[PDB]
């Protein structure tokens, strides 16, 4: 929380308790991004729960708690995908899947693992990439 309040303190350049689009802009610029006023206003609006035009700590903390929880769940889905992607090439092959499933207690045939890939293989390249992996978890 204090880590999140500490982050808040860097955005609030003048310490009045709120983050304006200009203050957000100043930070983003120090991060190697130079968004247009248009973009900056979208970013504020996305977080500005009471609509008053600026972001306060409770608004900031609330978005960060979701972003943390979203980030935690992606890190963990990413962990699972690597486990399946044995050679690490970013695609899960029929053979890696079959092999990892046997490790998961499920001795499957080439036909069964082939159907499992096809059900997941949106782009049709005979394998499962990370995007397709997340969809069939979903
Ligand atoms: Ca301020
Ligand atoms: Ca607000
Ligand atoms: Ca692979
Ligand atoms: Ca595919």
């Amino acid at each position: 929380i204090a880590e999140f309040k500490e982050a808040f303190s860097l955005f609030d350049k003048d310490g009045d308790g709120t983050i304006t689009t200009k203050e957000l802009g100043t930070v983003m610029r120090s991060l190697g991004q130079n968004p247009t006023e248009a973009e900056l206003q979208d970013m504020i609006n996305e977080v500005d729960a009471d609509g008053n035009g600026t972001i306060d700590f409770p608004e900031f903390l609330t978005m960060m708690a979701r972003k943390m929880k979203d980030t935690d769940s992606e890190e963990e889905i990413r962990e699972a995908f690597r486990v399946f992607d044995k050679d690490g090439n970013g695609y899960i092959s029929a053979a890696e899947l079959r092999h990892v499933m046997t490790n998961l207690g499920e001795k499957l045939t080439d036909e069964e693992v082939d159907e499992m890939i096809r059900e997941a293989d949106i782009d049709g390249d005979g394998q499962v990439n990370y995007e397709e992996f997340v969809q069939m978890m979903t």
